[PDB]
């Protein structure tokens, strides 16, 4: 029950409004809920829809009338009109038309770019051009100048993933505009850092984000395959049966690519069904290849190549593989783990 | 400019709404601002107002009709009706009437309690009673059962500070209800941990929050005084001239009391004016003792004993001491520092 | 068996000597032993002997003819004439006569000074005078200028403990000579750092050694007592029953006082017998107060106030308390733990 | 001067011997030297000598009469007959004859094996066979079962480098004997861990030694080459001009391969002369390929393929490259750095 609804009490309460006081006893339980109950909801975006809307955006929105910001933000139906896939993350399909470019900027927000379709596009990160192609994870960590340049008559689309929504709500955003379109097969960063177990004596200082600008498909495919081959041979390797998986990491540290964002890739042998997990914080997945399904909150949704979905904080989820099922993944887990808020429930266990 | 306002474009845009797409090019700059520009605003609450409203709340709201949650949340005028002092923090004046109690609960949200007026109240934290008195900082870190019990015919008020607003927006909240009202002068925690430079062989494992349940006035006063005395003697000690200051810390680690919240105490020799600072993230201060002023965004506000104010992300601020000026402080700085978002501008420097 | 003792083989072997080759197959097992088997042996030094030899040294060795280096190194009978208590540590009884002084030097070797008998002696550490008295642990960490000055007509003796033997064998030794004999009751360091759970905003940077120059008896006694009182009350605290114990720590970090040396203090309720332990690396203990015994390798030795003993790597040991038994302790454990060589066997467990 | 040589003093001194006391004032300065002055001396071993003595050892010392321990320890002429290359390190040429094997053991001492000549030998490390070939660095970290098996009619030689001398002097040595000779091209470890910037979700826990069992030539060559190519292009990369260099690292951590031992590889463009360095602790180098020289203490020695040399603590050294000069390197630097004893002087700087 509340306090007696008296004239004295309504006066007290008129004073509260005047004085910028809100009394705890008027509040609803869910200011401190039994467990996390997100405003954001589990949602799926069909690739064939995203691709159709992106080609269309490309016709209608050329450069000089919107075309240098041609990204279609996946907006969670529960997040009140904000361009947020979850409370922490932004996820958009950038569509780069034939021969298009962008100038250099920087910002505190951390970003990656995961190539879906296309080749011959370079993103230049602090002056170092990083060739882009299908299955490549690129990084443009906080405060690194990045611009891009298409070298071809062909469109490219990629997932444009950022901690924009965390950064906006917590007030950490900074942004600056900056000052030959070279096309090396491999960036300097990779030429220094993509040799396994080796570290340059000039790179002895640890960094906060990874210095690897592209994690190329090749390597991601080979690791996932070797984990499956090791399963066939009775050797331990997969996280769970028929579930191969790698985390993309900062080689100076062995930790996450950037402070706010985790990236991973999972490959599921056909028939594999994962155990249901409740994880604190939000994750987004994208079907790289194959066919299968997700369950979220008990509800199964069938998935096709390119489809993207979000699991908010604590929503129970699992994946199931009809064919062999490749999935790119990202999450706000390094925020929850850095701050000791992370909890995990797994069904068996 | 935007794309040509054509029927085709309005169709594209009707599809976006249907499909939960929001295009980056429609967005306003301030999704990624030049620097942080908070929705929250600098604001001051006058203690004499908070005290008047608290006594009143005590008459009108007894136990069984709201009285076990008698906290008056300082609500930022810019934060749209949420009981938030800033986007990350909650700050309330809890008013405990004569002989009142509360039962044990726990929650993932981290909390402290800074005693303003009163004595003879124990908060019991995982079964360990912590006597409360004026100038004491108490902790009830995430997931620690806490309840309280007043032992006296006298009211007590304290600042009830939590990371409630961070926890709600990011979805990390959990909460549980729990299962003799002993009155020791000192808690076990303090009996183990409040011996300087000494650590118990049974407490060799590092912890995420501090195990010190009360940081008593005595010690805080003595440290601040010794720093001033050391200044008089030509020895280095103060952070800036006439500006003595301590940070409350976790002795297992030397870091912050809890993962999301920093606490500090500042004592200003009369006449001292601090250099203007822009700091990422938000802080709240409370005048423990003395008289002086704050400048925030260029605007001076005079301050009296008990007055509380908030400096959102990047608002330029300084303090000025007319008499000798004691101030309790807290902030979301460990979140910004844990995630490499922290930046600091200082005027001289 | 060896290779056939042939003229060819003796030639091979004459070549080895010539060429600075020593073949593994000629070596004895104990270049890589089943477990650690120290050259050093368990040994006890009787205080009444150390005191007698120290007074004597004081008569015969005044200043200008040896008296500024009046330390009597405990030399392990197994360590071949080196002034080593163990392979890693040096432990000596420094005897300071009436009014004597020493000038400032520094060195990479880490050092502490544990006051046994005496008062009114200051050691000055980087210009900061640290009053010395009975039961105080003082530090003079690596590379800190230290000199001392006696202020009284009375001798003082203290344990002078260093990582001299580690430093000599591994080649890390550096040494420099340096450039009013003030007598403050408390050093600056302590005035800044001996307030429990508080840290100065000017001391926000972590350090490698502790900045606390004296860990005074007072605090050590109070902690040990509170742990015993907590045992009487059914509260967890002691490491083992009737075994109270603290580790001296670096407050910036919560770790060991200095990188190579651990210090601790143990208080045993009468009747308490500890469980036998095999620990990697060496430790030295000194009976501060009480009467009791040690077992080392199965052999019991009775102990009196001041007596000192060493347990080399892996020697099984325990302590037994006839009266209430106070013991200062140091070891090379931070070297073994830093390098993952530490192992521990305990009898029950 | 000493104390007066009196009968009383000789008595005092007879008591010291009796009582296991050695007085500091009798000691020589160099118990705490101005800077490190090693017992060990700079020394070179000519490969053509090591190879000749190894073939010979192979004839004279077959299996069953010494042949399973056919390693020729490089013994520093200054270290009094111990099989030590420096006070911290052991370095030997293991010579494995046609078809020979060894059974599994383990020990706390950390070890690597750097292949010089040969192929078709597997070392099996905790049951995982690691193919060996020229230029490969293999690890067998502390406490990992390792045995080997030759698969060929051909001898192989490798550098057999351990922290044997540190382990013996400090007393940390443990050793155990253990319980199909499979020949995979690549070990499991490498199949999991040698994909750049990728980490298996089953390997999320940090380790103390690297889990990479072989750092193959291929990768080491490619990194060194790419650093030189990057120099040609005006991009920063080399540690110094014409001086390319990588450190072998633990990918879970980015730190050193094992806690006591650092490994590195340097490639010098012809004509390159390095700046003179004094580094705390000892290092050993082996000419993998090319021709050039070392200066140590001012004395130049010409070097050929395979030649090995040691620079004790603080000996000033530099390398000079007549042709293009490839050098494997190891040191006790992680011990000095872990314990804050490391110091570095460089000539320019
Ligand atoms: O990082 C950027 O360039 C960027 C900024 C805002 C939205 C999408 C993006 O790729
Ligand atoms: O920690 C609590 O008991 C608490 C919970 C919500 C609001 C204010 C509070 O002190
Ligand atoms: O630290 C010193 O002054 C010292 C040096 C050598 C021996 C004993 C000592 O106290
Ligand atoms: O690691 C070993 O097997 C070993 C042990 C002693 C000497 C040389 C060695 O390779
Ligand atoms: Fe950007
Ligand atoms: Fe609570
Ligand atoms: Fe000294
Ligand atoms: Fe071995």
């Amino acid at each position: 029950m509340q306090p007696k609804d008296t004239p004295e009490l309504r006066a007290l309460y008129k004073s509260f409004e005047e004085e910028s006081i809100i009394p705890l006893w008027t509040q609803l339980g869910d200011l401190m809920p039994i467990h996390p109950k997100s405003k954001a909801v589990p949602h799926v975006w069909k690739w064939s829809t995203l691709l159709r809307l992106a080609r269309k955006s490309g016709e209608l929105v050329p450069v000089g009338r919107g075309g240098e910001r041609r990204a279609l933000g996946l907006a969670n139906p529960g997040l009140g009109g904000n361009a947020y896939i979850s409370p922490t993350m932004w996820a958009a399909i950038q569509y780069l038309g034939p021969r298009e470019t962008a100038p250099e900027h920087r910002h505190s927000q951390n970003a990656f770019r995961f190539v879906v379709e296309g080749e011959g596009v370079w993103t230049v990160v602090n002056g170092d051009p990083v060739r882009m192609s299908r299955g490549d994870l690129l990084l443009t960590p906080g405060w690194c100048f990045h611009g891009h340049m298409n070298d071809t008559d062909q469109p490219m689309a990629w997932i444009d993933g950022l901690d924009i929504p965390f950064s906006q709500q917590m007030d950490v955003g900074f942004f600056e505009f900056g000052s030959d379109y070279a096309t090396p097969n491999f960036s300097r960063g990779e030429r220094l850092w993509c040799h396994p177990g080796l570290r340059p004596l000039s790179g002895l200082q640890n960094t906060v984000a990874s210095p690897i600008g592209a994690y190329r498909w090749e390597f991601t495919d080979r690791a996932l395959t070797e984990q499956l081959l090791l399963e066939d041979e009775g050797q331990p390797a997969t996280v769970a049966p028929g579930h191969a998986a790698i985390r993309y990491v900062n080689p100076t540290t062995g930790g996450d690519v950037m402070p706010t964002l985790r990236c991973e890739f999972h490959r599921l042998r056909a028939g594999t069904e994962t155990a249901t997990r409740n994880e604190v914080g939000s994750t987004v997945f994208q079907v790289f290849e194959g066919a299968g399904a997700v369950v979220m909150n008990g509800e199964t949704t069938k998935l096709e190549k390119g489809d993207m979905f979000v699991v908010p904080s604590w929503v129970p989820w699992s994946l199931q593989a009809e064919t062999q099922f490749d999935l790119f993944r990202f999450s706000d887990a390094p925020i929850m783990e850095a701050l000791s808020f992370m909890r995990t429930k797994i069904e068996g266990q």
